């Protein structure tokens, strides 16, 4: 049980920019989504990248309408389900040729937005396409950190990475930005440390849907456990999301 996020991609890197060129497709006229599978669609507020791993390599499949999603084979294979064996892609893209590509992401207060690298996003889970909601995962905060240091190593620009947080959801034991202030109880100091990221995910999730307080939005100041399925009804309802299982 997912959400589907469509992110669409506004401008497309230097690179990718000769092979959608090739291949005929125009990001300014279609709309190219990118993908990406979450569980929590109230924290979608607070987005401030999104991730693709340099690793996989996407494809970019035909929707209907002019919409296009970049994803994988498996995960898009998933979103007909609900009559084919297999997919064929019109083309395939490297995450790489996609970094810095500039995204308009759903609900997100943040602007200017851009496609950033995470190396240990699966290809065998999800859709290939990582949320980025640093008050709220502590997987992400930790990851934008990293990016934020060593901006040359990983390729990017130093600007890219969203350093400004606004908080999302208020929860009475970690205050308004749970990520952040689990990091730093738990003393969480790189992404290397795997054991108090996962006691960690576990605690954000479990105060933030039970003792969460929406701060943001058209459901501010309702309990995150009423606002959830409001939230998700209303993306759908606008056809900024929808609904996958595996």
């Amino acid at each position: 049980g997912y959400v589907g996020i469509k992110i669409r991609l506004t401008d497309v890197a230097p690179q990718a920019q000769e092979l959608f060129k090739k291949e005929s497709l125009d990001v300014k006229e279609n709309k190219v989504y990118l993908v990406a599978a979450t569980l929590r669609p109230e924290t979608m507020y607070g987005q401030t990248c999104c991730f693709v791993s340099p690793k996989i390599d996407y494809g970019v499949f035909d929707a209907g309408n002019g919409d296009y999603f970049i994803t994988t084979e498996r995960a898009f294979k998933n979103m007909s389900f609900q009559k084919r064996g297999y997919y064929k892609p019109l083309f395939t893209i490297n995450g790489k040729t996609l970094i810095g590509s500039r995204i308009d992401a759903p609900y997100a207060v943040n602007k200017n937005l851009r496609v950033l690298p995470m190396e240990t996003v699966l290809a065998t889970k999800g859709t290939g396409v990582v949320t980025c909601v640093p008050s709220d995962s502590p997987d992400d905060f930790v990851t934008t950190r990293d990016l934020a240091n060593k901006p040359e190593y990983y390729g990017i620009e130093k600007d890219w990475v969203q350093t400004d947080i606004v908080p999302i959801v208020h929860t009475e034991k970690y205050g308004d930005k749970c990520a952040e202030f689990l990091v730093n109880d738990l003393k969480i100091q790189s992404p290397k440390d795997s054991v108090q990221l996962a006691n960690a995910k576990e605690l954000a999730y479990k105060e933030g849907f039970y003792n969460g307080t929406m701060l943001i939005g058209k459901y501010k100041g309702d309990k995150v456990e009423d606002a959830k399925p409001k939230v998700k009804q209303d993306l759908i309802d606008e056809g900024l999301a929808f609904v996958y299982n595996e």
